[PDB]
């Protein structure tokens, strides 16, 4: 159940520690947790977590007042069903939490809402740059990255993107990853999950230039490739297509799922 | 739209010639596209690998779609996209990205629906003779080791595990094949269904293993004999009690 959601409005913090301490953390098989359980600590103690991973969807790890679930991987093929049934395996009571299993090819919002609101247990939960979004051709974006250095990711099975860096930068042994010939170019493939692009890009933490990821090359469409792309933290200028597509994208970015 | 078929391929090939094939980003096809050859040369499916979801490629009455995989994050919406990059015609098909963690029956309907084309689907892979047994970790070991089959096992199942050690004292557990009193498959929970399924349909020997995800995988018995079915190598397959081996054979038996 949701007995309220923390807006700082209507509900806050400091206010609702009076009726639980309890923290529900989400993790995954690792033993690893989803970003905004992570962001629900406050210098706690994490060790325990590891002592025992790898973990079984549905684990239940708890030390003092804080309770770890290991929760199904969407992006790995994981249903709401699969949601809610690892939810019931926590003890019922009053927690303080987050919308499980967002991000990048994640649950939605609403599934993650659904799976909260279906469990016995009752809920406090807390909720989940538009100055880097540009609209520039790919000679605007190469001529970025040669001057600037920054990291450019690119599709290596986008073909026509592929012709053109041959011929600008003759002798360019393509490989996947990195590589700095005339522009430091990052090579990923359409085989490449995004969420896993999104992770190796987030890992190298440095100022990229790049398309919306998954964009077209993995299926997405604009608003699928923007919900994945609030998943990227390393410092980004992101070009759409046309200027007309900036402000859309802008408020796919900027929206709940 | 669609007209769900009771009748054979060659048979509903007097209705039409044309066959849509399901692919992957790799140009490889869904098992039940791959049913629905009969020698085509194929080649060409290969010539303009890799794909990008939504690429279409045709060659003689063979129409092939580029299609998102559920099992790595795609979505109904990403599907029914993909389909309406299929040019409107009749078809014969079969429901898209069926498989172990893949589309539902339903979604795969929805999709087919969606689309402006015409269908006459062939049922999937699916169902008499059937090797459901409710044995133990006892009375399955002692099967494996007597008849030497193969005996896939989750090594992250803590309690399996020391019984095994147990039983088989000295054991070096390790991924994989483990031929020590009894020939085990060691798995994770970390590596997908589909992807221990397809090691073991590969492999194509006798087993004896318990639904594969259920519980490790966060499956329930239902979603884990719908992953089963595409489990093709000869299985000895054991449930917990006599009373979930009827309900077992009912959702391994049903249609979504």
């Amino acid at each position: 159940k949701i007995k309220a959601c923390i807006d700082e409005v209507t509900t806050t913090l400091e206010e609702t520690k009076f009726l639980t301490n309890k923290l529900l953390l989400f993790a995954d098989i690792n033993g690893k947790l989803y970003h905004d359980s992570q962001n629900m600590l406050r210098g706690e103690d994490m060790s325990f977590l590891e002592k025992d991973a790898p973990y079984m969807v549905g684990d239940v790890i708890t030390s003092g007042d804080i309770t770890c679930v290991v929760i199904p991987s969407k992006k790995a093929g994981g249903t709401t069903e699969m949601l809610s049934r690892a939810l019931k395996k926590v003890p019922v009571d009053e927690y303080i939490t987050t919308y499980p299993g967002q991000g990048c090819a994640g649950y939605t919002l609403e599934e993650a809402k659904t799976a909260l609101k279906k469990c016995k247990s009752a809920f406090y939960v807390l909720p989940s740059e538009i100055l880097g979004t540009v609209s520039w051709n790919l000679r605007e974006m190469l001529a970025h990255a040669e001057e600037t250095r920054k990291l450019m990711p690119i599709c290596m099975d986008v073909r026509a993107i592929m012709a053109t860096i041959q011929r600008k930068y003759k002798g360019i042994k393509i490989q996947e990853g990195i590589v700095d010939y005339g522009v430091r170019f990052f090579f990923y493939t359409s085989k490449e999950p995004v969420a896993s692009i999104i992770t190796k890009l987030n890992s190298l933490n440095e100022p990229l230039v790049t398309m919306p990821i998954g964009y077209v090359t993995h299926g997405f469409n604009l608003e699928e490739a923007a919900r994945c792309m609030r998943s990227l933290r390393a410092p980004a200028v992101v070009s759409v297509s046309s200027p007309d597509a900036v402000t859309t994208y802008n408020g796919y970015l900027t929206s709940s799922s």
